[PDB]
């Protein structure tokens, strides 16, 4: 009936869903809002749907919180963010479409602050608070997605909205003392020529050393160094990127660290299907949670047919890695509460060149797997080409059928009995240079053989993994019928993909560990956890 609906990923009972909106925590209750189409499996009639949770895994339904009802949002209620004011009151800033189809920024607040589920929201008659006009010269067609705001040292609030002027991406900053009267700043928080429109911006602090999250307005301390992350969704490429840097509060400008540029060359949170991501500070457990939208890789016809489209990945905790050059991600630990009591284990299994090992006793279509690979004699690894810089193209030109010294070796998920269908998540090791001791670790998510149906988008994804092959390579994959979330090197590389196998469905799906490389690899350990379905909206 619905072979591709997920058992533990967030998604509405039906219809189209896109950007996650106003993620927040209030009175111990997690809130998730999201762009939803009340009457279609394609984008349209967009409103802010609403759901609440106490563990970020199980979600309870609620009526749409924000939907067209006034001139300032008559043609649509687009994405936005929630900010928790000092007095503990949560407010929402969202982009609305006015009568002339112009994008404007409106504020919304709860009607009953005593309601922990914040079911009803009211919209200020002062809206819009920020709008495109002849005075500011902002592009009325490219001015959207207000972020969560942060309080400045001068007690004035700051907020940025995604925009652009021609080909220059912009993070337009506004300031306010009362959160009502907002003044456009002369200079943007940041920009970049050639990137194109900047959507779903995000700006937050991260601790230099540690995995704990940091309140969005927190200032740097002489003994507490804080870095700042600027994240934007590039409309031109459909990918989410981020850069690590410092915050010049004097000029009110973001300053990327050396080797960082806010554009298509910056790092991504996820190298597969992932967009419009947004974080929020979970003051309940001192962590920053990242929400990300993953659209369908199936045809629109299939979408209309199944009656829905779009899911959110499993929320994940994010923090700065020790090197300080990238962020690390890991699904919230609460998802582990879905793992079956009895886990399937496999230790010290030597995978010989061209061999594969099947993992029995687990619902291969809805599980969580974590493997530890131990390579043998790295000197045997091929020397990567000097010019190769695109991980995706390497995975594309050197697919699973192409052998090498070390790899392809990893996992075959959502696979059929006789591998007629399968999604391959693996590693491939290259030697930095001839006789060198430095190695390049590549992570691939190949869906070229994921389904017999050809209308599905089987694009292959790839990403480099900042880990040393001399130590066991870590790999994790969350399998959920039509979505696979792969984590390499304990979250140093993430790849989300959507597949729709015609055979590898439900009970007929299988899980395999494999090694098609010339040099055999050793599977130190492997844990497969059947995942129980969650109660979601
Ligand atoms: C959610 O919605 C969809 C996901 O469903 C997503 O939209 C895009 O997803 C992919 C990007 O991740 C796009 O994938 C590309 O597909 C091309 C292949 O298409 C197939 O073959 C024909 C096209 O050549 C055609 O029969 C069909 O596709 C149609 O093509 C026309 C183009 O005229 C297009 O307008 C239509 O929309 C159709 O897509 C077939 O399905 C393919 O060329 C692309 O692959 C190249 O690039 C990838 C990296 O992105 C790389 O891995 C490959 O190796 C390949 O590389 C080429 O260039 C190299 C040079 O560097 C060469 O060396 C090499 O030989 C190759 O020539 C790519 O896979 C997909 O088209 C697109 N889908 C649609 C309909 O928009 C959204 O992004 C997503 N939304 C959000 C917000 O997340
Ligand atoms: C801002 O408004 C829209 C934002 O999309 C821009 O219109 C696009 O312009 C490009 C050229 O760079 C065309 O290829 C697209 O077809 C246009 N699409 C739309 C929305 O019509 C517009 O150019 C921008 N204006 C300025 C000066 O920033
Ligand atoms: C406000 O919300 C609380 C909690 O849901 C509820 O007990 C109370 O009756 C509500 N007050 C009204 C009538 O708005």
């Amino acid at each position: 009936n619905q072979p591709y609906r997920t058992g533990f990923h967030f998604q509405p009972p039906k219809n189209w869903m896109n950007d996650p909106n106003g993620p927040m925590i209030y009175k111990g209750i997690y809130h998730l809002f999201y762009q939803w189409n009340p009457k279609g499996a394609v984008w349209g009639n967009i409103v802010w749907a609403h759901s609440t949770s106490t563990d970020l895994i199980n979600w309870d339904p609620h009526p749409p919180a924000i939907f067209p009802s006034a001139p300032f949002d008559i043609n649509g209620c687009w994405s936005g963010s929630a900010t928790i004011l000092p007095n503990g009151k949560p407010v929402i800033l969202y982009t609305g479409i006015d009568p002339k189809n112009q994008q404007v920024q409106n504020i919304a607040e709860p009607k009953n602050l005593s309601d922990p589920y914040l079911r009803e929201w009211k919209k200020s008659p002062l809206n819009p608070l920020m709008a495109p006009d002849a005075v500011n010269g902002i592009n009325a067609s490219s001015f959207r997605d207000p972020t969560t705001a942060w309080l400045g040292q001068d007690k004035k609030w700051r907020v940025i909205i995604g925009s652009k002027i021609h080909r220059r991406g912009l993070a337009i900053t506004y300031t306010s003392k009362d959160f009502l009267k907002w003044e456009k700043s002369p200079e943007p928080l940041h920009y970049d020529d050639g990137s194109g429109m900047w959507e779903c911006p995000d700006f937050f602090p991260v601790t230099r050393f540690g995995s704990n999250g940091v309140e969005t307005s927190s200032f740097g301390e002489p003994n507490e160094i804080l870095k700042h992350v600027l994240k934007i969704s590039l409309d031109d490429t459909k990918h989410d990127y981020y850069t690590i840097g410092t915050y010049d509060r004097v000029k009110d400008k973001f300053v990327p660290d050396n080797g960082f540029k806010m554009d298509g060359t910056a790092p991504r949170y996820d190298y597969g299907k992932y967009y419009a991501s947004k974080t929020f500070f979970d003051s309940a457990k001192n962590r920053r949670i990242l929400w990300g939208w993953t659209n369908e890789s199936s045809s629109v016809e299939d979408d209309v047919e199944k009656g829905w489209s779009g899911i959110q990945t499993i929320p994940r905790k994010i923090w700065l890695d020790r090197s300080g050059k990238q962020l690390i991600q890991w699904p919230v630990r609460e998802v582990e509460r879905l793992r079956t009591k009895q886990v399937k284990n496999l230790r010290n299994k030597v995978l010989k060149s061209g061999s594969r090992l099947e993992v029995y006793g687990v619902t291969a279509a809805q599980a969580d797997v974590e493997v530890l690979f131990k390579v043998r004699d790295l000197e045997k690894a091929d020397v990567i080409e000097p010019s190769w810089t695109d991980p995706q193209l390497i995975c594309s030109k050197m697919n699973v059928s192409v052998k090498s010294g070390l790899g392809p070796f990893g996992l075959m998920v959502l696979a059929s009995k006789n591998l007629e269908e399968y999604t391959s998540v693996y590693f491939r090791i290259f030697k930095a240079r001839q006789n060198s001791n430095k190695y390049v670790v590549l992570m691939c998510s190949d869906q070229s053989r994921s389904s017999l149906k050809e209308d599905n988008d089987k694009t292959t994804y790839g990403a480099f993994v900042d880990i040393n092959p001399h130590q066991p390579l870590s790999l994790r994959a969350l399998i959920d019928h039509s979505v696979v979330e792969s984590f390499g090197g304990k979250g140093r590389a993430c790849i989300t993909s959507r597949v729709y196998p015609k055979l590898a469905i439900g009970k007929s799906s299988h899980l395999f560990a494999f090694n098609y490389g010339y040099q055999s690899v050793d599977v130190l350990n492997l844990n497969a956890w059947s995942m129980n379905s969650a109660q979601i909206s």
